[PDB]
């Protein structure tokens, strides 16, 4: 029995934040015991959003309530997007509490900025998170998946070439996390100017052994929300799986994420008008409906070992 | 694509409310939108417990979103535990309002009344919500499973044989609803004193005006140890079974029963194995097993049979 504290945020309709992320570790066999950061009828891609935010003090409490019973024993604690620097510091306090009674405890955590669409109803992460993710979170992190953007805030460097993100992933690992993987660059990849370019980097174990590899996947035509969140879930349950194997890992990880956005694509497709662009409503991730290609998934692409 | 809008409760750990309702609907090929009511560390069975409630005015927020939106279009909508009446009120505006939108729409309700053990922090369900249950949630309802307890309380009758709980039932059917499950009852089974007795009912109306009514009677064999959420993940599995099979509530309630009885058989089984030998599991120990059990909710092998009253 593997146990996920995931702290994310919660929508009524669509996925995003932890209704991204709880069903398919669930359906993969993990107990996922969900803080719903905030609450809102919809993620920010729609023209319109209500909802309330859950404050710092607020998840303390219900830190506290699991305390209080002895049950908060984890062996994985998974974040994403955050626009409250108090509320991202609460979490830092509360991982390190958690791996003091479990040492072995992996922290997994995608370190959102920018202007990502959301469900906590914000146009914006504020910039002075970046010091807090910098100093306080990754330090703890155990695998991170920053975009290309992020992994230049994080390390104050640019990226430009194949050789300088494996010196910025390397720069990342210092801080802290042994596993890294940059979910998405503009990198152009060797293979097409269609496909996106992922890097994934493990240093395992006197010589630390160190596990590169890159993949590249060709981009969908539409613009989803939530996939970010999706992602870091399943490398989750994949790397579990595969501890030291991030090539399996991630090749199972990204084919599934194939599968997914392809039925969702044709199916927004398939129910808007001819001719007529799929709205975000019609573009939301069909969860449900990719059960198998979640347990299971058809390997559709191949990591190639740097 | 069928789409359940669910509003109950929500907490961080174990399974009660919208976390007993959700997985399974969504395993069985539901589109499950939820409300969560409240936001608990965990149900009030434990010794201790921490959370945060919504009133009525946020409910409103979360549904004008979707209003807004234009996707507040469903096919179901799923109610259960409830502390204020405020809140159910607005819960009752909502399902109207929907089903003007989609004539459709079968709202499945779990009136729980009581001292039953929730995810809202509650110690009891006050007094002042029996009139809201009687008079405005059960008639726009169209299946409902109240227990024994709370089927007396909704029809202002006693039940004291099978006869008479029939009799409660045509009753209930009066008020609105064309199924009803009454899910225990403190009457004897035939089986043996260690069956725990289910009643069922669902009324149909015919062209030319005749009623066909089919009543069965379930007896699952008692598991001893007190489990929290069973009456949501009731619910919510009864809801995925009878929208397969909307004409033979027989099988619905054979698949539904087998199911739970899959879930407490291997949560049992693993609650004895951590707390040892001899000791009496804990709360936490016996937090129902719904990932491991997801092969079994997805096809339960049937072990019970619904008897033709």
């Amino acid at each position: 029995e593997c146990r996920v504290l995931s702290i994310q945020s919660h929508v009524v309709r669509g996925y995003v934040g932890n209704r991204a992320a709880t069903f398919p570790l669930q359906v993969l066999g993990f107990e996922v015991d969900a803080v719903n950061s905030v609450q809102f009828s919809n993620h920010t891609g729609y023209s319109h959003w209500k909802g309330q935010v859950l404050n710092s003090d607020e998840l303390q409490e219900l830190y506290d309530g699991l305390k209080l019973n002895h049950v908060n024993q984890y062996d994985y604690v998974l974040t994403g997007y955050t626009r409250d620097k108090s509320f991202l510091a609460m979490v830092v306090d509360i991982v390190q509490e958690l791996k003091q009674q479990n040492p072995r405890l992996v922290y997994v955590c995608d370190p959102v900025m920018g202007d990502q669409r959301n469900g906590e109803g914000a146009m914006y992460v504020p910039d002075d998170l970046l010091p807090v993710y910098r100093e306080k979170v990754v330090p703890v992190a155990d695998i991170i998946t920053p975009n290309q953007f992020e992994a230049e805030l994080l390390t104050g460097r640019k990226i430009h070439s194949q050789e300088e993100a494996l010196e910025v992933m390397d720069m990342l690992h210092s801080m802290g996390p042994d596993t890294v993987v940059i979910t998405s660059s503009n990198l152009l990849s060797p293979r097409g100017s269609d496909y996106l370019m992922a890097l994934g980097s493990q240093r395992t174990r006197g010589s630390v052994v160190t596990q590169r590899i890159r993949m590249e996947m060709h981009k969908v035509d539409a613009v989803f929300v939530g996939t970010g969140d999706l992602f870091a879930a399943m490398l989750l349950a994949w790397t579990h799986k595969h501890p030291n194997n991030l090539k399996v890992a991630c090749e199972k990880t990204v084919s599934a994420m194939h599968h997914v956005l392809q039925r969702t694509i044709k199916c927004a497709k398939a129910k808007s008008g001819e001719g007529v662009k799929p709205s975000p409503a019609q573009l939301e991730l069909r969860m449900v409906q990719s059960k198998k290609d979640i347990e299971s998934p058809e390997i559709v692409v191949q990591a190639t070992v740097l």
